[PDB]
C-alpha cells in the first residue's frame, strides 16, 4: 500500500515568466512513482537504447502546481537540486550511479520539470505526497536555442562581447541562477548593460536582497532598477565600508555529477598559496566534487559491483571518468578556464581539489614549480601527500632566513632490529620568538602557548617553546617531507586547554577495559542537570558557558558576572537558550559529555631527558570550575592560576579504535621541567624502549590531539599491549611525477576510502559482542582502520570486506532509514537516559512572561543625540547579518551568532566532519564580522564610545523605538566596554544606589 503510479511524458525547462513555460526536452513512457514512506518521487525513464531512473526527494522541491496548460495538467516542480540519475548495466530488470544523457546536456540547464498527466487516461492524479504550494497559469511556450556546449560544464552564463563586467558579478549572476531566483535566459544585454551602470557593492547588496525570495524573479530588469532608485536615497554614501584586509573571499564550486554549482564568493581564511598569489585570488577555486544535493560523494556513486555482476573490478562507474576528464582538461567559466591545481590533506578528506585558471601572466605548473622541487620523488601518494602539505588553512607569521632554522640530530633508537624515531614532528623554538608569533597571530604575548602546530617550508610539524636563547627556531631531519625555497613559517594552530570530550569510540574503549558504565552515567546525569539550571541560576549558567569557546560565550559570562539574568535581558535570553539548546541536542545525539578532571593536548616531548620512561608530565591552567576547591589529591604544584597533575592519568587519542591505544601512565613533577616554562604539554618520555604517543592508535607528534583524563574511576587497572605499526613499506613504479599519477590516486582515495564506515563498524561491533574491543572482528576492523588512514602516505586500498559492514544498526545513532534495535552497552544506555531525561524533563512552558524591559540604568543621561548617528549604523550592521544568515540558510539570530543551525540543511545531518568544517566557517565569518564593528566602535570618538553603545542599546531596546527589528544583539557585541559604565553606575554615582 506504499505505492501511486501513473504513465506519462516529461518537459523538462524553465520558466520564461509566471506562466510561460519553456521546454528544452521531450521524452515520452516516463513511469512515475511516488513514495512517501522515504519522502521520495521517481521517474523511471527508457532513453534511446537503455532505461535510466530520476529520483528526487522532497526536502529539494520548491513548489507544485495544477493543470494550467492546454492539453492536461501538468506539475511543474521547481528544483533547489537536480534529481538523481542512475542507469541500468548489470542485466537484472542493480542500479548504478551514471551522468546524464541528455544530447545537448539539457539536464543541468533547465532547472524546472514539467510532469504531464495521461489525459488519455490521467491515472489518480498524484498531487498525493507532495507539498502543494499554489496554483499556476496556463499552457507551455517553445523556443530554447542555446545549444552551447561549455567545456561540459553547465549551466553557466557568459557576458556577450559589447560589455565588460568584473568576474565577481558573473560568478554572482551565475550562482543566482544555479539557486533557481534568477532565470537562466532572461540575461539579455540591457541587463548587463544596466548591471554595469552600478557599482561593484550595490550590485553585492542587490544580490543579497534578492537571493532571499523564495521563487524567481521574472522581471530582473523591474527589480534591479527600482532598487538602485532605492538604495540611492536611504542616504548618500556609507562611512569606511571596510579598512582592514581580513581572511579573504573563497570562490567555491561544487561539481555535482550532472551540473556545476557555484557559490558566492565568502569570506575564509587562506593557506599559504592562496595569500600569497594575492592579486590572482579571483582564479583560485575550491571545487569539492560533491554528491547531488551536495552531501558527500559516495564512495558506491563511483563503483559498486553490482550483484547481478558480482566479481573483482569495481569497473568505475562513468562518474569516474566524468571526474577524471574534468579534473584533467578543466573547465571554462566566462573569461577564465580553469586547470587542476593540487589537493591537501583536510581537502583529501572532505572531497575537495584547488583548480587554477591559468593566463598569460601565471599557470598552475609555474605554481607548483614555485612550490619546491619535487622532481625525485618515485612514488604517487608520497608526492601527493607532500604536494598538498602547503595547502592548509593558517595564519602566515613573517619568514623565515634560512641561517636561523638549523637541524638538531633527531633522537632515534632501535629495539631488536626495529627503528623507532622518537621527536618525528616536533622542533625547539625560542621564547622571543614565539611571542612574537603570538602576536602575530592575535593571542596573549605575556601567556605564548608552549606549542604551534604548523607547517614550515618542507616540514610538517609542531614547534614548542624552550627558554634557552641563542637561536630563532630550530630544524629536525625527520620533519623535511620535501625540499623547498620557501621561507614563511605557517601556523596550523596552537595548543590551548580544551575541556576533553568522551566521544563514543572514547567511551566504548573504556567500557571494553573494565571501567563500569556507573560513572558515565553519573557524569551525563551532572552534565544534564547543569545544563538544566543554566537556565534560571547564574553559577549554573556560567559553568555550562565556560566549556564552550567562542568570543560570545565571553561576552555572556562577564555579563553574567556583572549581576545580569534571564529574565531581565533578552539577548542573554536568547543566547543562553540557543547554547542550551544545542548542548543539549549534542549530548543526546553525540555523547560529546563534558569531563570536569582531565583535558585534550596536543603532544609534546621531553628535551632534557631527565624523566623516565612510563611516566609523563602535565601541567593545565585551572579553570573557573576550580577556583573553588583547589585541594584535591591529584595535584603537585599550584601557582593560583595553574596547577600540575600527579595522579595515575589515562592518555589516547581519536580515533581510537584498539583496545591499547590508551595508556594508563604515572605523572610526576620535575622541578626544572617545571622551570622551563613548559605548560599544558603532555610531555612525553624522551627516553625507554619505546615512544609512548607510537604506543597510541597511530601515533606521533605531527599535530596530534591526545585526550588525557585523571579521573580516579575513569583510570583502568590493567591495559592490553600497545600494536606494533609496521604495515606497508610501499613502492611500485612509473618512475616519474606526472600530475596524472596525482589525479588517478586522488579520485583513487575517492573511491576507496571509507574511514567513517570503518569508525561505526567498529563501535557496532563494539557494543554488539562482549568482549567490546577485543572480538576478531574489533581487531582486524582496527588494523583496516590502521591501513586505511595509511593512505596519505602509502596509498594503499582502504578495501573494506562487506562481511563487516553493518546491514543493522542500534539506536544511540538516530538514524531513522536502517534496521534499528534497541542497545544493552553503556553507550546505548546513556543515549537512552539522555533521550528520557529530554522527554521527561520538557518542562519549560511554565517559566512565565520573558517580556523584557528596557533597562532604565544602562545608559547616559548626555545621549539625546547619536540616535540619527546610530540608527543608520544600526541598520548596517543588521542588514550585514542578515545577508549572513540567509546565505547560511539560519533563521534567527542565535543559530548563527552560537554558530550551528536549527534547520538543518540535508547535507548536514548526514555529514559530521563537513559539518563542523561549516560551523567553523560560520564562526570565523561571525568574528570577522564582529570585528568590523568594534572597528566602527573605535571609529568614533574614544571619549564618546559610552555614549554611542547606550544610545545604541535604547534604540535597539526600548520598544517605543523597536517594534519591526528583530536583532537585539547588536549592543552587547560591544559588552566589554559597555557594562563597564554599569561599575560607573554603582560606584557611588547615587544616594546608595550599591553602598
Amino acid at each position: 500500500l506504499s505505492l501511486r503510479a501513473a504513465s506519462a511524458s516529461l518537459i523538462l525547462g524553465n520558466r520564461v515568466a509566471e506562466r510561460e513555460l519553456e521546454v528544452a526536452y521531450s521524452c515520452d513512457g516516463v513511469r512515475a512513482e511516488v513514495i512517501p514512506r522515504m519522502r521520495r518521487v521517481d521517474l523511471y525513464l527508457k532513453h534511446d537504447s537503455q532505461s535510466y531512473k530520476l529520483e528526487v526527494l522532497f526536502e529539494d522541491i520548491n513548489e507544485c502546481f495544477g493543470c494550467h496548460l492546454d492539453g492536461t495538467g501538468a506539475i511543474l516542480l521547481q528544483l533547489t537540486y537536480a534529481p538523481r540519475i542512475h542507469i541500468a548495466i548489470s542485466g537484472s530488470t542493480a542500479w548504478v550511479r551514471a551522468l546524464d544523457f541528455t544530447p545537448n546536456s539539457s539536464f543541468g540547464e533547465c532547472s524546472t520539470l514539467v510532469l504531464k498527466l495521461s489525459k488519455g487516461a490521467s491515472v489518480s492524479y498524484i498531487l498525493e505526497s507532495l507539498p502543494f504550494s499554489g496554483e499556476l497559469g496556463e499552457l507551455a511556450i517553445a523556443s530554447m536555442d542555446v545549444f552551447g556546449s561549455s567545456s561540459n560544464v553547465v549551466p553557466l552564463v557568459d557576458c556577450p562581447n559589447g560589455f565588460s563586467v568584473p568576474y565577481e558579478v558573473l560568478f554572482r549572476l551565475n550562482s543566482l541562477v544555479h539557486m533557481g531566483k534568477l532565470v537562466a535566459r532572461h540575461v539579455n544585454a540591457d541587463l548587463f548593460k544596466v548591471l554595469e551602470d552600478l557599482s561593484i557593492d550595490t550590485l553585492r547588496r542587490i544580490f543579497e536582497k534578492m537571493s532571499k525570495l523564495k521563487s524567481t524573479c521574472y522581471e530582473p530588469l523591474q527589480f534591479i532598477r527600482h532598487e538602485a532608485h532605492s538604495m540611492n536615497m536611504r542616504k548618500k554614501a556609507l562611512s569606511n565600508k571596510r579598512e582592514s584586509g581580513k581572511l579573504m573571499r573563497c570562490y567555491r564550486i561544487h561539481i555535482t555529477p550532472s551540473k556545476i554549482y557555484c557559490l558566492g564568493p565568502e569570506e575564509e581564511v587562506s593557506n599559504y598559496v592562496v595569500k600569497y598569489h594575492s592579486e590572482y585570488a579571483s582564479d583560485f577555486a575550491r571545487v569539492t566534487f560533491v554528491d547531488e544535493d551536495w552531501s558527500k560523494l559516495s564512495p558506491n556513486a563511483l563503483s559498486a559491483r553490482t550483484e547481478q555482476g558480482f566479481f573483482s573490478k569495481p569497473l568505475k562507474t562513468g562518474l569516474y571518468h566524468r571526474i577524471l576528464s574534468i579534473l584533467k582538461e578543466g573547465f571554462c567559466i566566462g573569461p577564465k578556464k580553469y586547470e587542476f591545481l593540487a589537493f591537501s590533506a583536510s581537502q583529501l578528506r572532505g572531497n575537495s581539489v584547488w583548480m587554477f585558471a591559468s593566463n598569460s601572466s601565471l599557470t598552475a605548473e609555474n605554481i607548483r614549480r614555485w612550490m619546491g622541487h619535487f622532481e625525485d620523488i618515485r612514488s604517487v601518494s608520497k608526492c601527493a601527500a607532500r604536494m598538498g602539505q602547503l595547502f592548509s588553512s593558517s595564519r602566515q607569521t613573517f619568514e623565515v632566513s634560512s641561517y636561523d632554522v638549523e637541524v638538531i640530530p633527531d633522537i632515534e633508537v632501535t629495539t631488536d632490529g626495529t627503528k623507532y624515531i622518537f621527536s618525528d614532528g616536533i622542533g625547539k623554538i625560542s621564547t622571543r620568538f614565539a611571542r612574537q608569533v603570538a602576536k602575530l597571530i592575535g593571542l596573549d604575548p605575556a601567556h605564548p602557548p608552549s606549542a604551534f602546530q604548523i607547517r614550515y617550508g618542507g616540514y610538517k610539524g609542531v614547534i614548542t617553546i624552550d627558554p634557552t636563547s641563542f637561536f630563532n627556531l630550530s630544524l629536525r631531519p625527520s620533519m623535511k617531507k620535501f625540499e623547498s625555497k620557501s621561507t614563511m613559517l605557517n601556523i596550523t594552530n596552537w595548543s590551548k586547554s580544551q575541556p576533553c570530550y568522551v566521544n563514543r569510540e572514547i567511551i566504548s574503549l573504556l567500557s571494553t577495559l573494565g571501567i563500569k558504565d556507573e560513572v558515565f552515567e553519573s557524569m551525563q546525569q551532572d552534565d544534564m542537570h547543569e545544563s538544566d539550571g543554566m537556565l534560571t541560576n547564574k553559577e549554573a549558567a556560567l559553568s555550562v558557558l565556560g566549556k564552550i569557546g567562542g568570543g560570545d560565550t565571553k561576552t555572556a559570562a562577564d555579563m553574567l558576572l556583572q549581576g545580569y539574568e534571564p529574565s531581565s535581558e533578552p539577548y542573554l535570553l536568547m543566547i543562553l537558550k540557543a547554547h542550551r539548546a544545542n548542548r543539549l541536542t549534542d549530548i543526546r545525539t553525540r555523547c560529546k559529555i563534558h569531563v570536569q578532571k582531565g583535558r585534550v593536548l596536543i603532544g609534546c616531548l621531553d628535551e632534557t631527558c631527565k624523566l623516565e620512561y612510563g611516566q609523563v608530565y602535565i601541567r593545565i591552567t585551572k579553570n573557573h570550575k576550580e577556583q573553588k576547591y583547589s585541594e584535591q589529591p591529584f595535584f603537585c604544584n599550584d601557582d593560583g592560576k595553574t596547577a600540575v597533575i600527579v595522579g595515575k592519568v589515562a592518555i589516547t587519542k581519536n580515533p581510537c579504535l584498539h583496545p591499547g591505544d590508551v595508556r594508563v601512565l604515572e605523572a610526576v613533577y620535575d622541578p626544572g621541567l617545571d622551570a622551563r616554562g613548559l605548560i599544558d604539554c603532555v610531555v612525553f618520555p624522551q627516553r625507554g624502549e619505546r615512544p609512548h604517543p607510537n604506543e597510541c592508535s597511530g601515533g606521533d607528534l605531527d599535530g596530534d590531539l591526545f585526550f588525557i583524563t585523571w579521573d580516579d574511576k575513569l583510570i583502568p587497572e590493567k591495559v592490553d599491549a600497545p600494536m606494533d605499526y609496521t604495515a606497508t613499506r610501499p613502492r611500485i613504479m612509473d618512475h616519474a611525477v606526472t600530475l596524472e599519477e596525482i589525479q588517478k590516486h586522488f579520485v583513487s582515495y575517492m573511491i576507496n576510502d571509507t574511514l567513517g564506515a570503518i569508525s561505526t563498524a567498529h563501535l557496532i561491533h563494539a557494543d554488539r559482542d562482549p568482549l567490546k574491543a577485543r572480538s576478531p572482528e574489533c581487531v582486524q576492523l582496527a588494523a583496516l582502520h590502521s591501513m586505511a588512514v595509511d593512505f596519505a602516505k602509502t596509498g594503499a586500498p582502504a578495501e573494506m570486506p562487506l562481511a563487516l559492514r553493518p546491514r543493522e544498526f542500534p539506536d544511540f545513532m538516530e538514524r531513522w532509514e536502517r534496521p534499528m534495535y534497541v542497545s544493552n552497552g553503556v553507550l546505548g544506555k546513556l543515549y537512552r537516559a539522555a533521550l528520557r531525561h529530554a522527554a521527561d524533563a520538557a518542562a519549560l512552558l511554565p517559566a512565565g512572561p520573558p517580556s523584557c524591559v528596557y533597562d532604565p540604568d544602562l545608559e547616559v543621561a548626555g545621549f539625546d543625540e547619536f540616535l540619527d548617528a546610530a540608527e543608520e549604523r544600526y541598520e548596517a550592521y543588521a542588514e550585514r547579518l542578515g545577508a549572513l544568515m540567509t546565505y547560511y540558510s539560519a533563521e534567527r539570530e542565535d543559530e548563527i551568532l552560537t554558530g550551528n543551525i536549527r534547520n538543518k540543511l540535508v547535507y548536514l545531518r548526514r555529514d559530521n566532519k563537513r559539518y563542523f568544517e561549516m560551523k567553523d566557517r560560520i564562526i570565523a565569518a561571525v568574528d570577522a564580522l564582529h570585528a568590523e564593528v568594534r572597528g566602527w566602535l573605535r571609529a568614533c570618538k574614544e571619549d564618546d564610545a559610552s555614549r554611542v553603545a547606550s544610545a545604541w542599546y535604547h534604540v535597539t531596546y526600548h520598544p517605543d523605538r523597536r517594534g519591526e527589528k528583530r536583532f537585539w544583539s547588536f549592543p552587547w557585541i560591544i559588552c566589554d566596554t559597555l557594562l563597564a559604565i554599569k561599575a560607573a553606575r554603582r560606584c557611588r554615582k547615587r544616594v546608595e544606589d550599591a553602598a
